[PDB]
């Protein structure tokens, strides 16, 4: 009854004068992940994952 | 009863004068992921994932 | 009863003077993903995924 | 009863003076994905996915 | 009863003075995907996917 | 130059399942005034004003 | 230059399941005034004013 | 240059399940005044003012 | 240059399950005044003022 | 240069399960005044003022 899994609610965000600069050369960059949710039953659940080379 | 999986609600966002600059050279860049949700039963669930080379 | 999977609701967004600049040279860039949801039963569910080369 | 899968509702968006510039040279760029949803039963469900070369 | 799969409703969008510029040279660019939904039973369901070369 | 007096713009409103009930007996009731504007030069400017008796 | 008087803009509002009940007996009731603006030069400017008797 | 008087902008509001009940008997009630602005040059400027009797 | 008088901006508000009950008998009640602004040059500027009798 | 008088900005508010009850009998009640601003040049500027009788 009233089960809740991986939930995000009641989020208030204010950004006035944010300045974000990203310079990438042959890699991986993850920025600005806000108010996200997921649900993985049989598998790998990654949020904001970065890998450079294999 | 009233089950909830991977849910995002009640999100209020204000951005006034945001400045975002991204320069990429042969890689991967993920920016600005907001208010996202998913549900994977049999598989890999990735949100904002970055890989450069294989 | 009242099951809910991968849902996004009640989102209010205001952007006043956002400035976004992206320069890409032979890679992958994902920006500005807002209010998205999915549902994968048998497979890989990726949201805002970036790969450069294979 | 009242099942809900991969749903986005109740979204209010205001953009006043947004400026978006994208320069691409032989790659992949995905920007501005808002209020999207899907449902994949047997397959790979990707939203805003970017690959450069194979 | 009242099943709902991959649905987007109740979306209000206002854009006042948006300026979007895209310059592409031999690649792939996807911009401005709003209020979309789909349903794939046996296949790969991609929304706003970009590939450069094969 | 570019003068602006009493202006309302860029309003996005979503109402899903609002229920409003008003019972009045010999008075005055004002409800639900949204996105209104006026301009009075020589006079009394009232918005959503209620008086019962005189 | 670019003067602005009594202005409301960039308002995003979402109401999901609001329930409002008003019972009045010989008075004055003002509810739900949203996103309003005015401009009075020579006079009394009242917004959502309530008087019962005179 | 760029003068601004009595201005409200960049407001994001989400209300999920608000319940408001008002019972009035021969008085004055003002509720729910959101995102309002005015400009009075020569006069009394009242916002959400309540008087019972005179 | 860039003068600003009586201004409210960048407000994000989320209300989930608020319950408000007001019972009035021959008086004055003011509740829920959010994100308001004004500008009075020659006069009395009152916001959310309550008087019972005169 | 960049003068600022009576300004409220950058306000993020979340209310989950607030319960407010007001019972009034021939007086004055002011509750819940949030994110308000004004500017009075020649006059009495009152915010959330309550008087019972005169």
């Amino acid at each position: 009854s009233k089960t809740k899994e991986g939930v995000v609610h009641g989020v208030a965000t204010v950004a006035e004068k944010t300045k974000e600069q990203v310079t990438n050369v042959g890699g991986a960059v993850v920025t600005g992940v806000t108010a996200v949710a997921q649900k993985t039953v049989e598998g790998a659940g990654s949020i904001a994952a970065a890998t450079g080379f294999v």
